[PDB]
């Protein structure tokens, strides 16, 4: 039974979290059982029942329209280098990453800046964040962080509650970090889409990341102390421009990091290839090692053993490098001309498991940005780095288990 | 048939009227200043378009800068290789023109070029000459004269740098004159950008020079000088800061600055064009063929007709002028150059194309307010609240200035020039 | 066929020029300068003459060439098919897009060196080579570490290892740091020259000879007249991924600044050539070639090719090495009209391998001041003299090259 394989996976994830908990006898049951109940509720809502799949389908239509609007600005700026004739000439190379993926960071950063300026995002965060604190009993600040994290990046997310950060507790801070590592940004989300990644999965994952982030944040470090209970751009054109420039230099940083990471990985594979020549192989790669290593974890979360090696590589690459490298090697399996055709339930698991910033490199990003908001807490942030990555990774896997289960029930994923 | 003078003088009268009606103190208006500015602007406008000797000078200047832009393209050809080559059109067609590779690098080169010209001492002299001419004829203060004269060549934030010890304690009318002169003007860097997009270069040069008196015109009309202009002896100019080591440093530094500027503009344009199409999606979804371009056009259609555009082509000019004010000139020009193509479905009259060219030539938009507020505060932090207050008024001042030159354009492009 | 006299002639002239421009010729440490000259010509004879050394140099060339290939994988990922071979089937000569072929190498090698700094490899290489230079030349530990570091990294990143010692270091030590930076390259832009076409083994050798050559003319122009510090230490990113990412971002904005500088410089040069060609075929290239022709002849270039080498070296000093190399690789094509000898191609490749130009003065002033702001006045004052020192160093390695080729 699929439900047995999924419930087992959920059991493993929750068990590992408790074993890594700082105070196991201090764990708030109402919070974590409520959080787990919400994440699986949203899971059943968007992936199982027809009404929710239609609502999710309408959302995909809307945001894709927005992405298309962004591409109008991309077509204007980069002319025919993003035209259709690129494939007619360069074939697969017709898809230029730096011109089709990175500019979406620029557009959405400006769009989010406009939405913040109008007052739309404050409303959405206040509503969703309010629902969380009312159900889970978490504080207001860490709750608002999760809602922001659904839409914006891990660094931009706590900005809405940034004066509360310098005084907030150990658990509240970790919850902000975990909620940050569990969720992507809307900017890079459209980036994944332009690479070929299924949009509806990314939407659902972004919403599930908020309670899932809180789930493993209250499991690893439950609230042991007292909380703190309480309660600019010139014009709209300035906000749009300010967001564009911000998203521009972010995109340059992202594009430069990927160019370096990919090249370094190939360099490592060259080293492992030579040294591994005496090990009886020589054709060994880092991808295979990660896949062979993370193979058990892939099988636990619902992936068949035949594809557990593949899923292991993608999950492995995600944590040690980033999600972009993972998704870049993942879309290669989504091609209809692929030698190895993945199952539908597998693709859903991976799509949810990979949707997160939880990696070794995001730690320094957290440290830098979260310190600018709270400099005296900088030592605390860097200390909770690894544990937060774990919390974020477990949140992604929880969403993956839930996803693979509901696709095993009534399946759906267009090629 | 020579009724154009009536239609033009009407437009001139309307533009000056709107200014006077929006003035802070109508009885404080210095007639010798505003009549001088209007007379100078129409004199320059006539001279370069009308008389043969003036057309030759504008043509000589055009050929000079055209060669400069060509020199810049050598660097572009070097850096981006064949992505800016001729066979880009043989392959991609119209899409062979890559805006990021054809336009933005010109911002880099000219920013480095102007850095060299400021280093040799050339630009300080030109500003000192033209600025001195404006304080003699218009009676405006020394500071606002240098700023207005500077704005002809450089940007709105870079221009007041030559008078930055004056900015701290200058009056509102002077402060408003600096802001207006910056909004009614362009930058030589982005000017070369418009040229590559297809915009007529001679019109740009003419509009750039008319920006200074036209700026001071509506600056002294909206906010006249009711206080004392500072004298040199009373001002102590706080020291120094960086001066570039040598000419190679100056060129390299200016290039890097122009590079990050080109990045900021490029990203802003990607966002703006996208957000515009997103608004068209919202409107088109709520309303069907209704777009923001059409609304802005239908809205500014009368104002387009006032300045001398035929009603058949008034809707188009309305969209372009509209898009300029609410977004920027790059978006306006990008839509304008499509009407300049020989195989274009919609064909405009020669006089209309000129009117639009001059009307669009200016930084007068809602975004430039925040640009001024930022850069002008770095020079004088105590005046930041005052700058932000006069933001909208100054944009209007810049708009009226650009429109005034456009009226003059249509009037003297009302014959056989066609430069 | 004994150009050994012509080479020794070149060495003599260069050293003589250095001595004449010195502050205190009576304070020159002979053991230091003769040692530095001895080491530089020893390295030359090792990697360019004797078989066992050419092999090691060839192996290092092969290794780094593989590293470069690994970097291109990341480049192929980012910029897709605009770096494919189809570009040549379409655009031909223009298929080679500089901004896409060369600049991203700076990003990759700035991240890689950041990793090597993180692992602890570079700290070891600096400590070993630096200790070798303080023992043989008698130079202070700090200025030896900086010179050794300048082999791998840039002029502003090299003194970062001896950063706390810069505030209290002497006039001669400071100049030696500046000279070491101007006489040397970075591994980032080194891979950039390789992608243009410039022979990798020459770039390898030149980068290693840069350190003792820099120390040579630094202790010649301003010898140590004060008391120094004896012992010195080499001496943060959260993890290796942070270091690799940070190095990439730094290299990115660096690549932006470099590319923009080239676009301007190239365009400004074409503008000057347009001014000169006015009525009221002479170019800035030819003029600089006409001026630096004698100095090109002294270092061992045949007079028939002295005009060409003069332009290239001339452009290097007044503009930069990228502009110089970009017009030098045109002579390395088999389809070129003017062919050059193998010895000349080696001479120019070594002479142009350095940041020593008029524009690098401001770069030194900027970065070296961030490390020691009270010494900013001293750095700017010694700017031109340091450019001379770096230039003479590159010329020395060029003489050594032309000598040991054959
Ligand atoms: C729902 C949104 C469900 C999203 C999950 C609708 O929320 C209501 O949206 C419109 C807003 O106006 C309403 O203010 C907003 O309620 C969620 O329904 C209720 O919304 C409340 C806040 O949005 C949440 O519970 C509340 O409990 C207390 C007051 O009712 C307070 O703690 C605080 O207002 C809030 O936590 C909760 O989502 C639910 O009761
Ligand atoms: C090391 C990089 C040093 C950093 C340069 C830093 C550069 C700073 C100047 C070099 O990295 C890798 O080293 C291994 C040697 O263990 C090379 O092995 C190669 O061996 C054969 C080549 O002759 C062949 O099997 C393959 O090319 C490869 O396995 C790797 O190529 C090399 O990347
Ligand atoms: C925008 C939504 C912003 C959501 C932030 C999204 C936040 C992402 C994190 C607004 O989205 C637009 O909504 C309208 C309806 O309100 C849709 O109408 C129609 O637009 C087009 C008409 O030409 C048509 O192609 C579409 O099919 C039709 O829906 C727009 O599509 C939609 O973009
Ligand atoms: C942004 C605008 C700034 C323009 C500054 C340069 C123009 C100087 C000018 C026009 C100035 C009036 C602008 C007015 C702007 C109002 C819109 C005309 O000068 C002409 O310059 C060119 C180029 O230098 C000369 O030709 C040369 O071009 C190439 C560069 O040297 C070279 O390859 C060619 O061999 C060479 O021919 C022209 O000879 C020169 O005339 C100065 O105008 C003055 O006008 C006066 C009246 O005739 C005279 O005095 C004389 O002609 C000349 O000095
Ligand atoms: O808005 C963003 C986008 C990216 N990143 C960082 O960049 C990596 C690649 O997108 C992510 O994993 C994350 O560490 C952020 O912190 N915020
Ligand atoms: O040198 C420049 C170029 C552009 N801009 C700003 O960027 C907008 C688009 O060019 C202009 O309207 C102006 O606000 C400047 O301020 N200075
Ligand atoms: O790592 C580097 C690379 C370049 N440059 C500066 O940039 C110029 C062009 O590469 C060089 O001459 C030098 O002045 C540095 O300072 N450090
Ligand atoms: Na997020
Ligand atoms: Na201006
Ligand atoms: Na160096």
């Amino acid at each position: 039974m699929v439900v047995l394989h999924s419930l087992l996976g959920m059991a493993v994830l929750i068990a590992i979290a408790v074993l890594l908990s700082t105070d196991r006898k201090a764990i708030n049951i109402r919070t974590v059982a409520g959080a787990f109940l919400i994440q699986v509720a949203l899971g059943a809502l968007v992936l199982y029942v027809p009404q929710g799949r239609d609502m999710l389908g309408e959302a995909s239509k809307t945001i894709s329209n927005v992405i298309a609007y962004g591409n109008n600005g991309v077509d204007f700026l980069f002319g025919g280098l993003v035209s259709e004739k690129m494939f007619e000439v360069f074939g697969g190379g017709g898809f230029v990453f730096a011109l089709r993926v990175l500019p979406m960071i620029v557009f959405f950063s400006s769009l989010m800046a406009v939405l913040y300026y109008i007052g739309v995002m404050q409303l959405l965060i206040k509503v969703i964040g309010g629902f969380l604190q009312k159900m889970l009993g978490t504080s207001k600040a860490e709750s608002m962080s999760a809602a922001a994290n659904i839409f914006v990046g891990q660094t931009e997310a706590p900005l809405v509650v940034r004066p509360y950060i310098r005084r907030m507790t150990e658990s509240e801070l970790f919850a902000v970090m975990s909620g940050g590592l569990a969720s992507v940004a809307g900017s890079v989300l459209a980036g994944y889409v332009q690479m070929g990644v299924p949009l509806p999965y990314l939407i659902a994952a972004s919403f599930m990341a908020a309670p899932g982030g809180l789930l493993f944040a209250k499991l690893l470090v439950p609230e042991t102390e007292r909380t703190q209970n309480d309660a600019k751009p010139t014009n709209v054109i300035d906000a749009a421009a300010s967001g564009a420039v911000t998203g521009a230099q972010i995109a340059i940083a992202v594009g430069a990091s990927l160019l370096a990471f990919v090249a370094l990985i190939a360099m490592i594979n060259g080293i492992i290839g030579g040294v591994g020549g005496w090990f009886g192989h020589g054709d060994l790669t880092l991808q295979a090692i990660l896949g062979w290593l993370f193979s058990p974890l892939a099988w636990v979360i619902g992936v068949p053993w035949s594809e557990a090696g593949i899923a292991g590589s993608l999950i492995g690459q995600k944590v040690v490098i980033n999600e972009f490298v993972a998704y870049s090697e993942f879309v290669k399996y989504l091609k209809p001309e692929a030698a190895v055709q993945l199952s539908d339930t597998t693709k859903a698991i991976i799509s949810f498991a990979l949707c997160g910033f939880a990696n070794l490199g995001s730690i320094a990003v957290l440290v830098g940005g979260l310190s600018i908001m709270a400099p005296k807490r900088r030592k605390d942030v860097a200390r909770l780095g690894i544990k937060a990555v774990v919390a974020g990774s477990l949140s992604n896997l929880m969403s993956a288990v839930i996803a693979g289960l509901f696709t095993g029930l009534s399946g759906a994923s267009v090629l």
